């Protein structure tokens, strides 16, 4: 049960390590995509206020 | 050890859940910002382009 519970835990941290560089990917990429969002939008609004 | 691999097994399930829902609106923020920022490109395509 120790093995069950700690692979449990163990198997479940290699999901969430799996899904947290996920998360960690999706961030990094979500954060580029938002900053280049805002400049994208910024090069809009700049090419809208030329 | 078991109790506390159980604890382990919450908190890296939970974890695991969290980073889940995190790594999802990271993920939904990375496509909601990567799909606006595609039309925020178009924007600034049209920004440039009016």
């Amino acid at each position: 049960k120790l093995e069950e519970a700690e692979k449990a835990a163990d198997e479940s941290e290699r999901g969430m390590k799996v899904i947290e560089s996920r998360a960690q990917k999706d961030e990094e990429k979500m954060e580029i995509q938002e900053i280049q969002l805002k400049e994208a939008k910024h090069i809009a609004e700049d090419a809208d206020r030329k």
